[PDB]
């Protein structure tokens, strides 16, 4: 009895999701994908042989009886609308980063799921299941550096295209940290500033590349986090947590060393797909087990992803005002704890 | 349409691959489980709510019409025997190491899928498929450090029990280095010397620990490959390889750095289990899919899993002797390249 | 024929540079000697056998003739004193840090130094003689990263004393980072932050421990050390330097690993005193040799200690208004360069 | 009042040796040379400004009274001759490997010695001195890993010159690691044996390169070392002690990390020069201490040499008859330990 999932965007990573569900996971499939060209969608369902309905709107598709959970993996913006709707029609969403493109957009998702009852909203923060995140979460549940003090990471592209603008850096990019971080620390932040260091010959007159982002939280803990896209040598994704009696650190992805003109190495990649493929799979999968067993989802809630809108905001605030601008949360309500 | 699979031999590792072609992997379920303790294989039926059925033996199970493929995963002597019906049934074969405990087994073996006109037979040589292994083999058909020259592997474990004994050493736990590294380098054996060092205080009275196995092969590559199953510190699995121009290592198993009590750490396995988990996925997935898109299978073959049964003889015969025993093979078939 | 040395200050580190220069070095000696406790300072001659004058003061000994060159290695607020004395006698002076306590004390030994013609004053930052430093310096003046852009790095030891107190952490501990970051990147500094963190249980009330220092150089480099005086694992430099093409980080000091009880470790030194035993060597070396070798000491100068001084008086100002202080430097004499 | 050392055979060796006793070590210096090339040694003594005599043979040298130590670094096979005048002469002698090219010249240079009472040689085996092989040493020497089981390690050099033989790869290549490694775990040589794998393209056709030598200490330890002079990548030293509870390994040369171009790098060295550049000079300082301060030579001894020969015969035994040779050691005379 398989899960039975439709798609809201054939995208690029909307093309993974329904090849991993299809080729590589267990216990679901895709049986109707809606895209906004309604040719690109009809050439991804000819693509994997899939057995699925094309849709010119997610609320026909929404309106089918096959489908018991969607991926909302379109453009940023139409994430929002498209979730609300699916809370509405009582189906189960994987949304994909964004929740909402807007603090408030998530906002609204936080109340209409409140209602009812029970979990629908999982936002893809796939980071969460990578293995070395989860020995890093493992490793301080257990209080093995005692209390944690300081975080130092770091996150670098090869490069970007002309499109990739001062923002993005804070928003497509520095996301996934500022969700990993707080629920690896279990603790919610307050403010945020922002320091451009000298700019890179690399990065293109309009971006301000690198940055670097200071980050408090109520407990005190201090996150200093690099990010650079157009670092050049390659994709690489770096954190170490100080902590009271010791420190623990992310590993680096494996590789086989080689010794060779003078040097001793390891590989280092050259593509951000490249880097999490595991953590997707295993993502998926806990979404889809999560509903047949517990008849609800698990993975980063609805609120995190609320989280993730707000801390994203003030990060874009300081990046123009070059002040120690400050991150407001309104309580979390007791349906999430 | 799902491969349907039975499984011969409901062991603590077929309760596992039950498992994942369950509830991991993709396009195939298990509809008929046979054990020679018929309450003991009934009780791995209702253990993952499968929905298979019970036979008394193998015969009964391989005259069901339902089972197109079978997992061979009991006792090593019962595999010979229960293969060699599947490829008289023409059902595909999936037959965990060993493929037939006498090097004389797997040539009958070999004989009859000859017959068959198309490969059925995969061995459960799971190393084949770890990424670790894959970087090696991709490494080495690229010529990065030109022609190999000599291999240095480890293979150890923390501690055994009463029923480990000196030729388990190379029937059991060499077995899968004799696999994978004639694979990699894509060379045939030809002596095997074997060396005791000081035996330790960890090992048993009967057991002969460590050991060492020299092992050169056609080409002029010299294997030293350590065996020490009394470590204690761990389970750690090496393997490195000098070339002409540069040498390349396998990684060790990803782990998070830690600082603390004046010690720089990773962290060690300790169980067997753990350190190949992905690859025993990729391996299923390998046979399932192989087999629907392609007709046969791919993985290590028939002729590949005799090599193995002839080199781990001459193996068990320098353990005595303390010479440089001999490995003849007859010449690889057409059939196999 | 031998450099004939006097040492000012026979505490903890005289000592040190007077075992070094008498049983390690090469082509100097020990002629003259004085202390505030000059008992002490008649112990430190039977102790070592030299054969050296005590004299009751500064004045008297560098009336002495038969010195050509002095050590002031006193109580740090006296240093300035017995500098100035030095210069105006006309003899080498090697300088443990600090040059002088304040940025004024300072400029008065570089008004001084700049009078007698040449450079008689090497300031014991010893750093820059470590293989480590010296390695990354080479790197960055081959230009194998091209322009730097952001550093990363820490200074933290195990613990401190009841006597360690918050401005120390910048004017004692940072001081070598201080100095050494702008010998790296040839760049002055231009303003600095303090910023901190949850207060480790390690720390005693009345210290602020851990600090995090922001600085940035005029060309726009992002400078953040962290400062961990208790950090209970142990005494650890670290420095990673991010360019525009590439990253360079310093080594840890040299060990053998370990493989035992589920750990693969290397060690981490307790005792500062061991990190830099070989760069004091050479530091020392090199105060000699380039003396009968050039004329002039070689190694950092009067100016490097008053940058020093300034910076230090800008990091104790933004740590007590937690601001982001200016760093105002007079313009660099060309005597200098 | 120093040390007076003369020197016999004064070339790239002897000079650097020269060098460091003159600038760079502290408490002795050369009085007395003499080379076969009479008018070369001439040149040394102007070249480093010595206050020596220039003798023109060992005779005369060891004659003059107000020598008291000499280094024998001359052409191999003349150390053994220089080595007996100066035990008769009853002068404290450093001799650079070999102490003599056969077994029998080392019986007569220890049966000198033991007449004259006490430790006047000292054998340049400066591997000792190491701190990676000190730290070593000093696990084991605690049973940090109880009992040593096997040895692996590796000796490689990028090339070599057209005069190098099969021969020299036992005699002058792995005679630091026969050294060191008996040392190291304090148990003698029982047998050698010798393994040639496929030739390297990089070795020229008359040298058998890389070659394996097998060899097992009495207690019944296994060793086995990998010499490649030919393996173009560079110059390392590799060494890794198996023992019973767990694994300690020799560290590489510091180094500073890079990540460019894909590659995550450390350097490896190229010339052998640099890699123990610090050992001579404590080995050297510890020949001259360790006189002024017990009245004997501390290293390692005629004793220690003579072992080295034995063994290095045994080798070239098993080299040109691929057998397993036996390695027969007289007993060791108690006045060694
Ligand atoms: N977490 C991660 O690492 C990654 C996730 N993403 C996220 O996935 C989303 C899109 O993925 P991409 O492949 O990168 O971009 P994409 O542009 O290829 O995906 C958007 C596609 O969906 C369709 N679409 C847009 N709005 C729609 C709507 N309202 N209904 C139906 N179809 C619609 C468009 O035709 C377009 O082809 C973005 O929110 C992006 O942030 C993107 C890359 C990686
Ligand atoms: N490659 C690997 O890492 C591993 C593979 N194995 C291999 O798997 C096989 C058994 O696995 P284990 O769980 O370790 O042992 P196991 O003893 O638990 O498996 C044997 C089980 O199968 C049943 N059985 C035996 N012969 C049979 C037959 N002719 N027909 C039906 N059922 C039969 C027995 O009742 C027994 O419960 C062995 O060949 C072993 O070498 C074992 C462990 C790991
Ligand atoms: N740059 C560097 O890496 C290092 C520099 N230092 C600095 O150098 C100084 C010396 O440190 P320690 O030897 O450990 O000091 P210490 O406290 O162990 O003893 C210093 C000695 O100098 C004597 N002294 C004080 N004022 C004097 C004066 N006006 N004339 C002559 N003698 C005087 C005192 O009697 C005392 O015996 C300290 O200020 C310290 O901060 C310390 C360690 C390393
Ligand atoms: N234990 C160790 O780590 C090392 C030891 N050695 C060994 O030490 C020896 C010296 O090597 P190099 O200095 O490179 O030699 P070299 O070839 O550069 O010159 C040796 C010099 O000694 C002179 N000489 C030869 N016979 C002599 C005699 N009977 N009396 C006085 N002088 C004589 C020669 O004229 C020549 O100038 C070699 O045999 C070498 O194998 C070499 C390097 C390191
Ligand atoms: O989808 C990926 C991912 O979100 C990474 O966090 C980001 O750095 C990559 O640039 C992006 O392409
Ligand atoms: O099943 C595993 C595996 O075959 C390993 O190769 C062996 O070393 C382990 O001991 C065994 O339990
Ligand atoms: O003298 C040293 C040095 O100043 C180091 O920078 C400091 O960290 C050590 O603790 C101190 O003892
Ligand atoms: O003198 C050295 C030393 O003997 C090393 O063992 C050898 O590998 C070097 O190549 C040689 O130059």
């Amino acid at each position: 009895m398989s899960l039975r999932i439709g798609v809201i965007g054939t995208g690029a990573i909307g093309k993974e999701h329904i090849n991993r569900i299809t080729n590589k996971l267990s216990g679901a499939e895709i049986v109707a994908v809606t895209d906004v060209n309604q040719e690109a969608a009809q050439k991804v369902v000819e693509q994997y042989q899939l057995n699925a309905t094309v849709y010119p709107n997610d609320d026909s598709l929404l309106a089918d009886e096959n489908v018991d959970a969607v991926l909302v993996t379109s453009w940023g913006p139409a994430h929002e609308s498209s979730v609300l709707k699916a809370i509405k029609a009582q189906k189960y969403v994987f949304c994909e980063k964004p929740l909402a493109t807007t603090a408030e957009g998530c906002m609204r998702i936080v109340e209409e799921e409140i209602k009812v009852g029970k979990r629908l909203v999982q936002v893809g923060f796939m980071r969460r299941y990578d293995s070395g995140y989860v020995q890093l979460k493992e490793a301080l549940d257990n209080h093995v550096i005692g209390e944690p003090l300081m975080i130092h990471c770091a996150h670098r592209n090869p490069t970007v295209g002309d499109n990739y603008t001062t923002d993005m850096a804070v928003v497509d990019t520095l996301v996934h940290e500022i969700d990993v971080l707080h629920w690896l620390v279990n603790d919610d932040y307050e403010s945020v500033q922002v320091i451009y260091p000298k700019k890179s010959k690399n990065a293109l007159p309009h971006l301000k590349d690198p940055q670097i982002v200071v980050i408090e939280t109520k407990g005190g803990i201090v996150i200093n986090a690099e990010i650079y896209v157009n670092c050049k040598y390659g994709y690489d994704i770096q954190c170490e947590i100080v902590g009271e009696d010791g420190i623990i650190k992310l590993p680096e992805p494996s590789s086989i060393s080689l010794r060779k003109e003078g040097r001793f190495s390891t590989d280092i990649l050259m593509d951000w797909q490249r880097r999490f493929v595991a953590a997707y799979d295993v993502e998926i999968q806990d979404f889809i087990d999560s509903i047949q067993k517990k008849g609800e989802v698990s993975g980063p809630t609805a609120w995190d992803g609320y989280i993730a809108a707000v801390t994203t905001d003030a990060c874009v605030k300081a990046q123009e005002s070059g002040q120690k601008e400050k991150v407001e949360l309104k309580e979390k309500p007791e349906f999430y704890q």
